[PDB]
């Protein structure tokens, strides 16, 4: 099997469970790899419709686990590439501190639940590095260049709520209602229209990457695709009928 | 005349109404063809100082009236490349409803000013298909990556209320004051030195696409037209003046 | 000496006093000049590892002291690359008024502390001009288009807490509380890993200018740099030391 993560698909969600809990699933080669290998499975199979990433034990993930850019070149590349490559929903279930590449792995996802536990360490300024593993890519695109800024340099750790009130977190989950919150968020966006979302993480992309006249021309090819599924037939037939849709996928 | 839309100068101000209030104001060929013509023509009109998009009835616009690509291509993407390219300032006065394009529409403009009983419908994925009509090329411009996608993929109506907090509103106004706020909103702006305003937007286009190097060049192109202009002249004799200055649109 | 600044590093700071007190420190030529050669100043002298640059008198800087192309290219953009490249923290100390090309300065620093009686005014529009020195680069940046244009075209002032609360402000500081709490915060700054500070602003760059893949190649390099400093390795052996870490910057 898979040796430092666990994946299971349950119903049409992929659980992707990061799995070194004695070292706060802290990232080594074969981590990275299996991450890349597991993701780039769920993109591939037409039963899985959401991703969860969620921490075994007590920590989300606390990073590398402790020449650097061939560490980052060859290992996190391209983990983060399958990652950003990938067209379905991606559900970061942070259950506990997510430190490092750790906080870089929740930013890169669609979505983050925080358990109210919680906490985001952008910890890299603290041992003399940089944020990596995408972290500044992304970062600025979420809180701005100020606030992205104030968390690489001063490094600063982030509460649950204080990572809500940053526009860090989609929601903030109380303990008791952890396992079941994060298994009705998954299992509600895998009931989606799956292509549609795949197409509009697609136009995200282009969106942060061409220019206004381009971007259209992108999103007038990516709308012919939606428009051709059976998922928008069966969504016109219900809107049409006072009724409740049923999606597949595609 | 126009015949899904009414297009009215009233003192300086161009009043561009969507109007097919039994539709909701949904969008049909003509309604996108007459749009486009109706910018451009406040675009080239010097009496023009300010243009005021609202809709008919009791909705703002349902979007579109129900090839996804030849669609768009051919009616939606003329009309927004003509607003994204007007140089005259452009309130959205949702007055009601706004869902689908007619988000799309809103996000486009430069102010956007709720009336307590309108509202934003993400409504794109509950069909199956992409935001659409330059959506997603707004939407995190305003509101960050993270927020645009749980827009966009969860596709949840915000009320106007959520929407101020969300940054998608200028300001939410009660019924009563409707009429007379936004009309004061947009002669406020339509007696502002509108050259400066058409370069400022031509800057923020300038900002989004181009680098520091070359938006400096920009930028310094920009203002040697607005130092040329009467406008720039009356504001520095009126400010020496301890006096209201009184400014013409060149 | 310099004779519209004042330059001196105390401790390893480099204090940077914008100094026209009688003209609210607006720019001049050599004012554009001196900073531009302070700045380079500060960057190349290994013993400065943060930069604070503040008005003497009640203002910060009024901006332009009342063919603005060559103004701007000539005086102006110089001055704002220097800043722009510069790779040592600079912190924005705005003591009173920012105004104009004086606001489009504070937004250009990596962090703003505000005194309770600071204030942005983008002054530019109500003299018929655009908003420039860069301000529209990075004014939507950090609040988006929406602010960025609602402060770009209608002119309004903001109050210290307005600007905080709109995340113009990295803190607001009460008047008796200014200078120590300036020094803390620049100190603070100071004692860090300078050369892990000056690569995230160099990434921070890079994130703005280049596409995802290139990016994480850029973070790569990056990251072999800060990983060979020896700050890099004080902050490794105060780690597995239960110890506070003493970095040089270097």
């Amino acid at each position: 099997m898979y040796e430092t993560i666990r994946y299971e698909v349950k119903g049409q969600v992929a659980w992707l469970t990061l799995n070194r809990p004695d070292q706060l699933n802290a990232f080594t080669e074969q981590m990275n790899a299996e991450v890349t290998k597991a993701l780039k499975q769920a993109g591939a199979d037409p039963n899985v419709r959401c991703v969860v990433i969620t921490g075994a034990g007590r920590a989300f993930c606390a990073g590398e686990d402790l020449d650097h850019g061939d560490v980052l070149r060859s290992r996190y590349a391209p983990m983060m590439k399958a990652l950003h490559h990938l067209e379905k929903p991606v559900v970061a279930a942070v259950n506990g501190a997510a430190a490092g590449a750790g906080m870089s792995l929740a930013l890169a996802c669609d979505f983050r639940l925080l358990s109210e536990k919680a906490s985001f360490a952008p910890a890299f300024i603290h041992v003399g590095l940089v944020p990596d593993a995408g972290h500044l890519y992304y970062l600025p695109r979420l809180v701005g260049r100020a606030k992205a800024l104030e968390l690489a340099v001063l490094g600063e750790k982030v509460t649950a709520e204080e990572a809500a009130a940053l526009g860090l977190a989609t929601k903030v989950i109380p303990l008791s209602d952890w396992e079941e919150e994060v298994k009705q968020f998954a299992e509600r966006l895998s009931a989606m229209p799956t292509k549609a979302i795949g197409l509009i993480k697609r136009l995200l992309r282009e969106s942060e990457e061409t220019t206004f006249d381009r971007y259209l021309e992108r999103e007038a090819e990516c709308q012919r695709i939606a428009g051709l599924t059976s998922d928008h037939r069966e969504g016109v037939k219900a809107f049409f009928e006072k009724r409740k849709p049923l999606f597949q996928g595609n």
